[PDB]
């Protein structure tokens, strides 16, 4: 994890050459209604117009800066649009971490389109470099890239079936087996016959139909049911940041380059951390860390997520923690506030505020309480 950095110099180096010189993208939305207000506009450019130095307005408001109008429309889109309640993303039943495609999002007929937008949009996060706070499965980048599903994919997606298939590749299943290259899934209620290639009454041989039969099955069952969805998501994403400029990259560095990293460094977390009403040697600073320091990975997870939004890191660390416009570092605010009260945060502002808890053990529960559930 090394040269990552030397391929995302050379990825933005040759997406400065792709900006061109003049002209802006421009999009004018409201606040309240961000993300459809940015599909309409967003949808009626050409790839080429999505390329351009951004110049953006909230309705209503004249705006600080533009860099920084810009900074918080890409911060606040991207965040609205993985939210569920847009209907295009949900979390794993088997994991509510894993960010995954809705599998019925054609309750929206315009579905695709939405999807479409979304990549975009996740395109102009990389070319402007922000990450979004993003819970794919590695093999959805793999897909990103254009690289075809393997059965070590399936370790995660399908863990059962990895077996199943690892089996039918290791061993001669001559007549055991007893299955045809038509894959059954139940669907809505319904038993669907998918035939994997033509003709599907092919019965699964040694013979030379078995591994055939794996990377047909293995690439079927990762997009299953999601496949429309994901091919516009991909269109999207490679109108803004071509393939061939990605050519050099695996699914574990996109996944970086995207949302950042998932590894949380509390070293790197505790020396880029500003303080205010409360100094370096309190107790409420010492008893933060200390709890901080007991935490778990989930743990600590769901901290960084309560405080931020994301429960991810930028690539530069800490040191580049972004709030809703441009870098804010994590901040602990002691407040005066009821120690009964639970600590709040800004996640706007990456900060978290706590009351002056009487001792570890109050903190250590009350911040628990907080960020569990
Ligand atoms: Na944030």
């Amino acid at each position: 994890k090394r040269d990552l950095v030397q391929k995302l110099k050379i990825l933005r180096q040759e997406l400065s050459q792709q900006q061109p010189q003049a002209g802006h993208c421009r999009i004018e939305v409201s606040r309240e209604e961000i993300f459809e207000e940015s599909y309409r506009q967003v949808m009626k450019m050409r790839p080429k117009d999505l390329w351009k130095r951004l110049m953006i307005k909230f309705r209503g408001e004249e705006g600080l800066d533009y860099g920084g109008v810009a900074r918080e429309w890409l911060y606040l889109l991207s965040h609205e649009m993985l939210n569920p309640y847009y209907g295009l993303f949900q979390y794993s039943r088997d994991d509510i971490y894993t960010l995954q495609i809705n599998p019925d999002s054609a309750v929206n007929p315009e579905h695709l389109s939405y999807f479409h937008f979304v990549g975009r949009i996740m395109g102009m996060a990389v070319f402007h470099g922000h990450y979004i706070d993003g819970g794919f499965t590695l093999p959805f980048y793999k897909q990103l890239l254009g690289k075809s599903i393997t059965l070590d994919d399936m370790e995660l997606v399908d863990p059962d079936l990895h077996n199943s298939l690892v089996w039918i590749l290791e061993n001669d299943i001559t007549g055991v087996l007893d299955h045809t290259f038509c894959v059954e899934h139940n669907a809505y209620g319904e038993i669907i016959q998918h035939e994997l290639k033509p003709n599907g009454k092919s019965i699964p041989v040694n013979e030379e139909n078995k591994k055939e039969y794996v990377r047909l099955y293995v690439n079927w069952r990762f997009l299953r049911g999601i496949e429309a969805q994901f091919l516009a998501l991909q269109k999207g994403f490679n109108e803004v940041i071509p393939q061939h400029l990605l050519k050099t990259f695996d699914e574990k560095e996109l996944e970086l380059i995207i949302c950042g990293l998932g590894k949380i460094d509390v070293n790197d977390w505790k020396v880029n951390t500003r303080l205010k009403h409360c100094t370096p040697d309190s107790n409420i600073v010492k008893w933060f860390w200390k709890a901080v320091e007991f935490f778990d990975e989930e743990r600590r997870a769901r901290l960084l997520q309560f405080v931020t939004g994301s429960s991810r890191v930028p690539l530069q660390g800490f040191k580049a923690l972004q709030g809703a416009a441009g870098p804010r570092l994590f901040t602990i605010h002691q407040i005066d506030a009821c120690t009964n009260n639970l600590p709040k945060a800004h996640t706007c502002f990456n900060r978290i505020d706590i009351p002056p808890y009487e001792s570890y053990e109050k903190l250590y529960e009350k911040l628990l309480t907080a960020i569990e559930e």
